[PDB]
């Protein structure tokens, strides 16, 4: 239901709907502030749905699913010309484990999505997000602070929820609207067995074609430098239909940070260069224009910007309460903005393409496919250039 070799991918994260994450709807979580102490907020899901129980966690979840991305949303996403949505989902929509806090009907939604993708021609990747004791101790997996992916039985559990998702979604049913079920976001490299998770991900692909589906692979590259992957899952070996799912950011650390614009420009460039010498197909999965950790609690729950010095003795670089109001950008922020947004699609559509991240926040511009639009930054139509060729690709 798509060509990997000729079509290019052009689309939003459907983030922060299945998965909560503070950065992007922190109304769910600042009712727990007490004034200016954040000491008492949940800093995950895992911890949000504890602190409430079972009924209160359903209900406000029940309302935020229902209202958060509907029908409307995968319109728009049409109209502007996005031909594409990843779905992040945890494991817990699937399974839960013994005295887990995670309350159940996502897939619900998960399946109406489905159809309104069909509905407006846009395809899909479903994505398993968080795994049974994190695979990375982000916020974005569930559980903060905990690397227990590949300890007792979760490994196990992990595979048990993936043959469910093949069993529902990667057969004749969807295969119009599913064009790749990834089998693992983000996990942690450096911190994992790398052994294991090779052996994971293969356990992952031959269930799935075990079971007659032709769906696509997608393999997150575990943060691996570029070129990991070349001989994992090849076709020498008979393994076909797989997909590595690179993200890109220029905003974990201080020296990244730190890089004036011309040398962000040139890291997005040298992605797509590196990117191209790679013998899978691969998509940015996820991306961004954030040239700045200024978003509230995008490190985490009670944890500050490196930007501004008040996070991991990072230096100070500059304020950051005039950049959480795009109304309030300096022309020159606008123009660096647009610049790295620009040199960031022409790098992704060198290869397979790329799904920003995300559709929508609440309030954090920097991060909303939206918001960038509607204020002129991000290109649209999508080919639009206002600094054309920057990289020089050939």
């Amino acid at each position: 239901a798509w060509d990997y070799d000729n079509n290019v991918i052009r689309g939003v994260n459907l983030g922060g709907w299945f998965v909560l994450e503070p950065y992007m709807t922190p109304s769910l979580f600042e009712p727990f502030q007490n004034g200016n102490d954040q000491s008492g907020v949940p800093v995950d899901e895992y911890h949000w749905t504890q602190t409430l129980g079972k009924e209160a966690a359903l209900r406000i979840l029940q309302k935020h699913w229902s209202t958060w991305i509907t029908e409307q949303d995968f319109k728009q996403i049409s109209n502007l010309g996005l031909n594409f949505v990843r779905i992040p989902i945890g494991y817990w929509a699937f399974q839960l484990l013994d005295n887990d806090p995670y309350v159940q009907g996502q897939v619900q939604y998960l399946e109406k999505a489905l159809g309104w993708a069909r509905k407006n021609n846009i395809r899909v990747w479903i994505d398993l997000h968080g795994a049974p004791g994190s695979q990375n101790g982000f916020d974005n997996s569930g559980l903060r602070d905990s690397y227990n992916f590949q300890n007792g039985d979760n490994t196990q559990v992990t595979l048990n929820v993936l043959n469910t998702i093949f069993k529902k979604y990667g057969g004749n049913e969807y295969s119009d609207v599913v064009i790749g079920i990834e089998l693992l976001n983000e996990p942690l490299g450096p911190v994992l067995n790398m052994d294991k998770l090779k052996q994971f991900f293969l356990d992952g692909y031959n269930s799935l074609r075990q079971t007659g589906s032709v769906t696509p692979v997608i393999i997150h590259d575990a943060f691996q430098v570029f070129g990991y992957w070349n001989n994992f899952l090849t076709v020498a070996e008979g393994q076909w239909n797989v997909v590595v799912d690179h993200h890109h950011y220029q905003v974990i650390s201080g020296g990244e940070l730190s890089r004036n614009i011309n040398d962000h420009i040139s890291v997005a460039c040298n992605w797509g260069w590196d990117a191209k010498k790679e013998s899978h197909w691969n998509v940015a999965g996820e991306w961004s224009a954030a040239l700045t950790d200024c978003a509230k609690w995008l490190n985490g729950v009670n944890r500050g910007a490196r930007y501004e010095g008040a996070y991991d003795n990072a230096p100070y670089i500059g304020s950051c309460q005039p950049l959480l109001d795009i109304s309030q950008w300096s022309d020159e922020h606008k123009t660096d903005t647009r610049r790295y947004i620009e040199a960031q699609l022409d790098a992704f559509e060198y290869t397979g393409g790329w799904v920003f991240w995300s559709w929508k926040t609440e309030n954090a511009p920097e991060w909303s496919f939206q918001t960038l639009t509607y204020n002129g930054l991000f290109p649209q139509p999508v080919t639009d250039r206002q600094f054309p060729n920057q990289c020089g690709f050939h």
